[PDB]
This record gives structure tokens, C-alpha cells and sequence, in this order.
């Protein structure tokens, strides 16, 4: 038993929620929030964005150091950070930009990132302003992700939409 409420329940390891994935880490303080980050970890709009600003821009500071040491991701690949008063940790995972031509082939390599983690906080990745199909992002989410995610869809009408179309 966990801590999540009122999420649908997609598969045997997949659950889904209408809601806003920061006021949703507020309530929750889950082990892992997945923040839907770019390679530079540059959280200026979106999930990003907004975790960033629920923050109080702590999120890019922490960031920040950790490119000026590391260098950039990859897209597909993930990053652990802390969740400052969101979370234990956010895992930052960087899924394709379709608006910026990315390989929509490597949104498995990026939730294949979640696997790492027992339990997690998530959105869509690829999803919203990266561009790509959401109903496809819920897809490969339930074909890759073998661990227990809960999934933060903001939009109510897509909420709606991606259950009445889930296969
Ligand atoms: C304030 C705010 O922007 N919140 C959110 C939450 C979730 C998404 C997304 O899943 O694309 C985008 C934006």
C-alpha cells in the first residue's frame, strides 16, 4: 500500500490520475517525481518549468552545477537529483523533442529509465510541449515501464481521452 489516490488503474503496474504533477508532489512527497527534462536540464516551461518553479528555482541551481560537472544527457538518458520539497529525488529523464526533430524510436530508452526506481511520480513523457502523440507516450509507457508508475496527465480533456482509447 502507498500513498497515491484516485488514480485508474491502466495495468497491473500502471496508474493514471487527472492532475497537476506539482500540486500532486506536494500532497504525496513520493520517493521519485520524473521531471520531463531537456539535455541541458534548462527547466523553462511545461513539467520542467513548473517542478523548476514549485522549487523556487532550487531545482535549476542544483542543475546547473550538475551540467558545469557532467555535461549535458542524453536524449533518452536520465539523471537523479534532488526533489527538493516536491520529492526524496526527481528523476530527471529527457524523452525526444518531435519540435526539434529527435528520434521518437528512443522515448523507450527514456522510460526504460524508470525501471531503475520501485516506485514513481510521473508524466507522459515527450508529451505536451515536446511534441510527440500522447496516446502513443501512454503506450510505450505501459510496453516498457515494469515498475510501479503513476502517471500526472495536467489536461482534463486529454485524461479523458487517453483512457477511453487505451487498449
Ligand atoms: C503549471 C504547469 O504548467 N503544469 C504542467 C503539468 C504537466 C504538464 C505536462 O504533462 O505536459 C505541463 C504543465
Amino acid at each position: 500500500v502507498n500513498s497515491f489516490s484516485g488514480y485508474l488503474k491502466l495495468t497491473d503496474n500502471v496508474y493514471i490520475k487527472n492532475a497537476d504533477i506539482v500540486e500532486e508532489a506536494k500532497k504525496v512527497k513520493p520517493t521519485v517525481v520524473v521531471n520531463a527534462a531537456n539535455v541541458y536540464l534548462k527547466h523553462g516551461g511545461g513539467v520542467a518549468g513548473a517542478l523548476n518553479k514549485a522549487t523556487n528555482n532550487a531545482m535549476q541551481v542544483e542543475s546547473d552545477d550538475y551540467i558545469a560537472t557532467n555535461g549535458p544527457l542524453k536524449v533518452g538518458g536520465s539523471c537523479v537529483l534532488s526533489g527538493h520539497n516536491l520529492a526524496k529525488h526527481c528523476l530527471h529523464v529527457v524523452g525526444p523533442n518531435v519540435n526539434k526533430g529527435e528520434d521518437i524510436q528512443l522515448l523507450k530508452s527514456a522510460y526504460e529509465n524508470f525501471n531503475q526506481h520501485e516506485v514513481l511520480l510521473a508524466p507522459l513523457l515527450s508529451a505536451g510541449i515536446f511534441g510527440a502523440d500522447p496516446i502513443h507516450s501512454l503506450r510505450v509507457c505501459v510496453d516498457t515501464v515494469r515498475t510501479n508508475v503513476y502517471l500526472a496527465v495536467f489536461d482534463k480533456n486529454l485524461y479523458d481521452k487517453l483512457v477511453s482509447s487505451f487498449l
